[PDB]
């Protein structure tokens, strides 16, 4: 059972690279209505998924960047109503990064614990 309402979890400390990832949902009738993902710069704030750079590197190494996995990640979430998603292909890091912050996000909504938590994944 999902309390209504809005939850944020986010990742305690940023990774090797200077990102944390976000994760904020709602949910309304008992369902997650919305979800939004981000991997962003701890200190200035700068997402990922609006970096030009840094998307045609991945876009080219992988295949497939933040930009293109961020609002998949998003969707699926709403499309499954769990945490339990596939990875996404050339972005399997974000997607199990993403995937213990839904787990995290989705046992908040259970308790109805309205306050954002941080997730601890180092």
């Amino acid at each position: 059972m999902l309390k209504d309402g809005d939850y944020t979890v986010e990742t305690a400390k940023a990774d090797d690279h200077g990102y944390k990832a976000k994760l904020s949902i709602k949910v309304s009738d008992g369902k997650i209505t919305e979800a939004k993902y981000n991997e962003f710069n701890g200190e200035t704030n700068a997402m990922k998924r609006e970096d030009k750079d840094y998307n045609e590197k991945m876009t080219g190494v992988s295949g497939i960047g933040p930009a293109e996995y961020e609002p998949q990640l998003e969707k699926a979430l709403i499309e499954k109503q769990s945490s339990d998603i596939d990875v996404i292909t050339g972005a399997t890091s974000s997607s199990n990064q993403f995937k213990k912050l839904a787990e995290k996000v989705l046992k908040n909504a259970e308790e109805g614990k309205t306050e954002a938590t941080l997730v601890d994944l180092e």
